[PDB]
C-alpha cells in the first residue's frame, strides 16, 4: 500500500507551534510526498510563494533520508480555480507548452511527479468540452513522461490527479476508463463531503450513509465515492482513499439539536493557527476536546464528532482513520493520501498521542515499513 502526503507551502505562515516547512516532515512515515502548490504562468509551471525555490529543496531533500521515498509536486487546488486550466488544454500548442515546462521544472527542481489538482474540469466556470480535454492533457503528458524517461536514463516521471469526490462534479469532470489508463494514481477527495455550506450539521468523511439519508444525500460518504470510482473504470490498485486531518465546524441554530443533519447558522470561528474559519487542523480540536467538549461515536459511519454549546464539529480522529484503512485494504485500494500533514499534530505538544499520531496510525495500519533487520 501506499501512503501519500500533501504537505502545503502556506503552513509556515502559522504562528508559533503551527508554522510548519518540510523539515518539520518525518522522512519515513509516508511513501510519497506531495507539494501543495505550483501555479501557472503562460501555460507553464511556476512558484507561488517567494520562497518555494528553498522549501522545494528542503523537500526534496527529505529523499536523502529515505531512499524509497518519492515526491510529487501538485498544481492546482481549490483556490486557484479553472481558468488557466481551461486556457491551457485548449489548444494543443498550450499544452505542448505546458508539459514541456513540467518536465523541466520538476527534473530542476528534483520531484518525481506531477498531481494534477483542478478543481475541476467541467465545473467551477470550466466549460463542458473541458471533461475531454482533461483526458488528452494527462494522455500527452503520459506519453511525454514515458519518452523522456528512456530518453533520460531515469525513472520515468508520475502522472496522478487529485479528483473530485462529488457525483455531480464527478460526473462533469472525467472520462473515468480512458482518464484511468493513463493516470499512476488518482487521489479522490472523500472529504468535505458535509460542511456548513448545506445548512447542517454532517461528517467530513463518513465511511458510510447515514441511516435516513435520501437521494443524492446518500452518495456523501466514502464507501460510495471510492465504489463509483471503481465500477465506473477505475482499477482498484489505481484508487487512493482521502483522509483528512481536519475537521469542519458550525454554529448550531439552537444547542439542544445537536445530532447529525442539526440546523446550522454557519461556519464555527476560526482556529487559532489555521486562521480559517469552518476548519480546524486536528491539533486545534484536541485543544477543543480538553475545553470542555461532548465527544460522540457516530456508529453508523464510523466517525467522531463533538460538540460545546453553539459549536459543532464533525471530524476525523485514530478510531476513524483506523477503522477506514482495515477498509481500504478489505477492498484492494491503491492505500491512502492525507490532507494534509501539517494538518497532524507534528509537534505531540497538543493531542498527547504522540507525534504525527494521525499519520503515525496510517503508517502502521498500512503497512508502510523500509529498514529490514534480517534478525528477530
Ligand atoms: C470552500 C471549500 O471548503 N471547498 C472545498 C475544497 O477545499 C476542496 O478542495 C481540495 O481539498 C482541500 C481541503 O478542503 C483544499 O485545501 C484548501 O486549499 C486552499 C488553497 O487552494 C487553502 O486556502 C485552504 O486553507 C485549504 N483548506 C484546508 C482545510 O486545508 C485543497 O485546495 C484541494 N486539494 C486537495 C488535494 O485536497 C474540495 C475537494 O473536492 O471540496 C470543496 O468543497
Amino acid at each position: 500500500y501506499n501512503l501519500i502526503c500533501y504537505f502545503t507551502n502556506w503552513a509556515q505562515y502559522r504562528p508559533g507551534l503551527g508554522s510548519f516547512k518540510p523539515d518539520d516532515i518525518n522522512p519515513c512515515l509516508c511513501t510519497h510526498l506531495i507539494y501543495a502548490f505550483a501555479g501557472m504562468q503562460n501555460n507553464e509551471i511556476t512558484t507561488i510563494e517567494w520562497n518555494d525555490v528553498t522549501l522545494y529543496k528542503a523537500f526534496n531533500d527529505l529523499k536523502n533520508r529515505n531512499s524509497k521515498l518519492k515526491t510529487l509536486l501538485a498544481i492546482g487546488g481549490w483556490n486557484f480555480g479553472t481558468a488557466p486550466f481551461t486556457t491551457m488544454v485548449s489548444t494543443s500548442q498550450n499544452r505542448q507548452t505546458f508539459i514541456t515546462s513540467v518536465i523541466k521544472f520538476l527534473r530542476q527542481y528534483g520531484f518525481d511527479g506531477l498531481d494534477l489538482d483542478w478543481e475541476y474540469p467541467g465545473s467551477r466556470g470550466s466549460p463542458p468540452q473541458d471533461k475531454h480535454l482533461f483526458t488528452v492533457l494527462v494522455k500527452e503528458m503520459r506519453e511525454a513522461f514515458e519518452q523522456e524517461a528512456i530518453e533520460s536514463n531515469r525513472p520515468r516521471l508520475m502522472v496522478t490527479a487529485a479528483v473530485a469526490g462529488g457525483i455531480s462534479n464527478i460526473q462533469a469532470g472525467y472520462e473515468i476508463p480512458e482518464l484511468s489508463k493513463y493516470l499512476d494514481f488518482i487521489h479522490v477527495m472523500t472529504y468535505d463531503l458535509h460542511g456548513s455550506w448545506e445548512g447542517y450539521t454532517g461528517e467530513n468523511s463518513p465511511l458510510y450513509k447515514y441511516p435516513t439519508e435520501t437521494g443524492s444525500n446518500a452518495y456523501l460518504n466514502v464507501d460510495y465515492v471510492m465504489n463509483y470510482w471503481k465500477n465506473n473504470g477505475a482499477p482498484a490498485e489505481k484508487l487512493i482513499v482521502g483522509f483528512p486531518e481536519y475537521g469542519h465546524t458550525f454554529i448550531l441554530r439552537n444547542p439542544s439539536d445537536n445530532g447529525i443533519g442539526a440546523p446550522t447558522s454557519g461556519d464555527g470561528p476560526a482556529g487559532p493557527y489555521t486562521r480559517q474559519a469552518g476548519f480546524w487542523a486536528y491539533y486545534e480540536i484536541c485543544t477543543f476536546l480538553r475545553s470542555g467538549a461532548t465527544e460522540v461515536w457516530d456508529a453508523s459511519q464510523e466517525v467522531p464528532y463533538a460538540y460545546k454549546a453553539n459549536e459543532w464539529l464533525g471530524y476525523d480522529n485514530i478510531k476513524s482513520f483506523s477503522v477506514k484503512a482495515q477498509w481500504l485494504k478489505q477492498n484492494n485500494f491503491g492505500g491512502a493520501m492525507i490532507w494534509a500533514i501539517d494538518l497532524d499534530d507534528f509537534t505531540g505538544s497538543f493531542c498527547d498521542q504522540g507525534k504525527f499520531p494521525l499519520t503515525s496510525t496510517l503508517n502502521k495500519a498500512l503497512g508502510i515499513s523500509t529498514h529490514h533487520h534480517h534478525h528477530h
